[PDB]
């Protein structure tokens, strides 16, 4: 599961993999270190899958 993010996402002048992070508590949350540059189709897959939220109606 979290492998494929670590996979993914990448941590960033050098770009390097990232560290694929987990949730937190301090009820819970969730929580995930990017880089600046990734790629748009790939954040909604990210999203939509690890998350797996519905759609929403207004943002």
């Amino acid at each position: 599961l979290a492998s494929w993010i670590k996979e993914n996402i990448k941590k960033k002048v050098r770009e390097t993999p990232t560290d694929a992070f987990g949730d937190i508590s301090f009820k819970t949350g969730k929580y995930v270190r990017v880089s600046s540059d990734t790629s748009c189709e790939n954040l909604y897959q990210l999203m939509t899958e690890q998350w797996k939220l519905r759609s929403p109606n207004l943002l």
